């Protein structure tokens, strides 16, 4: 039994809005943790163009593809087991033009 | 609060060596159910080139490229919440040239 | 100047429907060679869920998504430049 | 029996940082349906381990560069030529430093 943990934490990132962008995660736990995605503080909507990928043992990414101005904002990733809990976030900004 | 359900459930797959197959399953759930796949009984071990895709609302896809004959087997998918469990499974059979 | 040449040929395939299916090739040549391909005999019906994908190392690719059985039949590339041509084939079987 | 090519949309500038990819998207026609250069500064595109050209449907292409290195930045060009004549547009790329 082993509290979640961390191994690779959200980065900031920008794109230029209709391109894609990737945010990457490793977390690991016994058991194995389920995730909680919010972006600004409300549950995750994966709509149309975002896409959560499990990929290993503990890695995780978030794609967004023809990213929105609206895409803007902080993503939070919570990790949680009957041992614990632990959470990152991190910014994406989406520019113009 | 409602227990979790399929509404596509998992399908026999067969594909040839070196290409790629992928399984898709919908479930829903209130909570949104927390997901455990597992390979033969055993839990499943991502390799290089298996992801596990959440993608809209309750889409969900296990994605394999390059198959090799070791990935041949009963794959198994569970979906808890709070109210309950629920199970399918299917057989891949990758055929060599 | 130099011939087009297929460094790796088409191989046949088979797949599930609804599944994809790759087929994979290596040209080299001097000048680079365009390619055409053909689906029996006639040109390719580029349409939804089929791609042509060039890469490095003269990687070409043709790559087909949620296949139906309309899909099935023999596929043909030609690659040319000003020194000749070279063509080869290779069958796909779309299967239930 | 023959068409210029013509461009239906064309390269659009671009921006991203570096290690992200970037894509750039056209549609061109021309009967026959034209042969494309790419460019990158007035030399042939060497695509690398990293770029990928696709082409879907008998006008689009894309162009699609991973893992973007500041080296990258430069302007990209596509010409598309059949037997009635050619065509060209480039755009910018810029692969801002992580820093």
């Amino acid at each position: 039994t082993l509290r979640p943990m961390f191994k690779r934490l959200l980065a900031n990132a920008e794109c230029q809005e209709g391109q894609s962008v990737c945010f990457e995660i490793r977390v690991s736990g016994i058991p194995p943790p389920t995730l909680k995605w919010e972006k600004d503080g409300q549950p995750l909507s994966l709509g149309p163009n975002i896409e959560i990928i499990h990929e290993g043992l503990d890695y995780y990414a978030l794609h967004i593809r023809d990213t929105l101005p609206e895409d803007t904002g902080y993503y939070r990733v919570t990790a949680t087991n009957t041992a614990g809990s632990t959470s990152c976030q991190a910014h994406l900004q989406v520019e113009r033009l």
